[PDB]
């Protein structure tokens, strides 16, 4: 799992 940003 990856999660970039906002």
């Amino acid at each position: 799992a990856v999660a970039a940003g906002a």
